[PDB]
């Protein structure tokens, strides 16, 4: 039993004012779109799914582009992602956007390098994402991946 702090309140404000507008993945060797979403995969407390083309597992590198809106100002917007296959953490990724202007829309591109078959991976891979503003944890969200 504790206070609902100033940090608890601001983390809640950032979450209620944040939306992921769209996202896509491009083959980094061709610049061509492999997968697009408009579903907000950022939303915590819902068990999200993504159905990506199995040919993605072939790519040496993919670029990921996010477009997001934030009513609240953020000093250092950043993501930590862990990739799980049946509970084993296979990858740990860090991406930094930086300062977010209040009531702004923003585009963010990152590069992911391909560090087992689609038959086995499909439905057994979870990406867990932690959304921070510096050291304030705003949300934790999870996406189960399928290769189709
Ligand atoms: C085994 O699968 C692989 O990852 C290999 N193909 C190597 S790499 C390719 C990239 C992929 C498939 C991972 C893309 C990531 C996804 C679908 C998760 C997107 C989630 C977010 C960007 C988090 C959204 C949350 C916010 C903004 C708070």
């Amino acid at each position: 039993g504790s206070e609902f702090s100033a940090k608890d309140e601001r983390a809640r404000e950032i979450l209620r004012g944040f939306k992921l507008n769209w996202m896509n993945l491009r083959d980094a060797e061709t610049g061509k779109i492999l997968w697009q979403g408009t579903e907000d995969l950022s939303v915590p407390g819902v068990e999200h799914e993504a159905r990506v083309p199995k040919k993605i597992l072939k790519c040496k590198a993919v670029s990921r582009e996010l477009n997001f809106s934030s009513t609240e100002q953020m000093e250092k917007f950043r993501l930590e992602q862990k990739v799980y296959f049946k509970g084993q953490c296979l990858e740990e990724w860090f991406f930094e956007f930086g300062f977010v202007i209040p009531n702004s829309t923003n585009t963010w591109q990152s590069l992911i390098e391909a560090a087992m078959p689609a038959s086995v991976l499909t439905g057994n891979v979870i990406i867990e994402t932690k959304f921070f503003d510096d050291d304030l944890l705003v949300s934790t969200s999870r996406v189960r991946l399928f290769y189709v």
